[PDB]
């Protein structure tokens, strides 16, 4: 069989459960695949923003198999403010199964609201030297047999979605998965050919990271900036000197958007993901540039409810199909 977990879908992004240590502590984190690290909150954790704590916390001293590494986790926001931590392994439950000795990080301070489990390549750790991540250990400890995995958001509002762990359902896509080679020394991207907006075509031609962690998607202006006349999407600031596109809260979603990728592949997105509510009374336009919030090109979840998406980190290549919301299942090992 191929381990497998329900995903949460929370708002911003996708929560899985994972238990850590000797007492199972109970977490949930964000599915990303824009990054690499599990990094889980300290019971003890100093939150900078709000309650950090209310998607589990892990206590290092009563797990009686954890074991502190001593090496610094860092990491820095756009905002200048960062999570703090420090590296440690301990036995981890995930998919219906477990894996011992797994490196993952406990963060003291942060800026966020949950932890994340990083499912990304090897290459985007923040560390140095590299280690097996989440993905690399399910696969030397035997619990798959490749290093891949497939996701499947599901529709907006579905009761929850699914990660499969060295598997892939082909009940839950239309046509063929379409295989595309990384574009990227380091994301999980591939390339974005053309991206047709509601019968507005743009030529595309770069790399979009497809990125499960990233609620909204961001193009670069060479895309948005025209865009956003054609559609009613407008800038306005957000404090403090930033500004985002924003988009009516009450329009017709009307029309598609179609994100055609190399050898065939073609997704199609209802416009209805490209207005999200935001601190009230307004909406922001599901795109924004990625030149402006200074992030690689990034497809996020409004656009991966509407694909099936098989990860293969060891072939590293992303195969893509357009999705089909069924409680049917057929899954077989990648």
């Amino acid at each position: 069989s191929s381990p497998s977990s329900p995903l949460y879908f929370e708002g911003p992004s996708y929560g899985i459960r994972v238990s850590v240590g000797s007492n199972k502590q109970e977490q949930q984190v964000v599915l990303d695949t824009g990054s690499s690290d599990f990094w889980v909150v300290d019971s003890s954790a100093s939150c900078q923003k709000g309650n950090c704590k209310q998607y589990g916390t892990f206590d290092p001293h009563s797990s009686t198999s954890f074991k502190s590494l001593g090496s610094s986790f860092s990491i820095g926001y756009g905002d200048k403010s960062s999570s703090i931590g420090t590296w440690g392994q301990d036995t981890i439950y995930l998919g219906g199964t477990s894996i011992t000795n797994q490196r993952f990080a406990d963060v003291t301070s942060t800026s966020v609201n949950q932890g994340i489990l990083g499912v990304g390549r090897v290459e985007t750790e923040s560390a140095n030297p590299p280690y097996d991540n989440v993905p690399i250990t399910l696969k030397k400890q035997g619990k798959i047999k490749t290093n891949a995995y497939s996701l499947y958001l599901n529709s907006p509002g579905a009761a929850t979605g699914t990660i499969i762990f060295g598997g892939v359902d082909n009940a839950k896509y239309s046509g063929k998965l379409i295989e595309e080679p990384l574009v990227s020394d380091r994301y999980l991207a591939v390339n974005l050919k053309s991206l047709n907006y509601n019968g507005d075509n743009s030529n595309a031609g770069f790399g979009v990271v497809v990125d499960s962690g990233t609620t909204i998607s961001y193009l670069p202006d060479s895309i948005v900036n025209d865009l956003a006349n054609k559609v009613g999407a407008y800038l306005e600031p957000v404090g403090l000197g930033n500004e985002l596109y924003f988009i009516d809260c009450n329009a017709n979603p009307q029309g598609s958007a179609s994100f055609t990728f190399d050898n065939g592949a073609k997704i199609t997105v209802p416009l209805s993901e490209f207005v999200l509510q935001s601190t009230a009374n307004a909406c922001v336009w599901g795109l924004q540039s990625s030149d402006r919030q200074n992030v690689p090109p990034i497809l996020g979840d409004n656009f991966l409810r509407h694909a099936y998406v098989v990860f293969n980190l060891d072939k590293e290549t992303v195969s893509l199909a357009q999705v089909k919301y069924t409680s049917a299942s057929s899954v077989s090992a990648i």
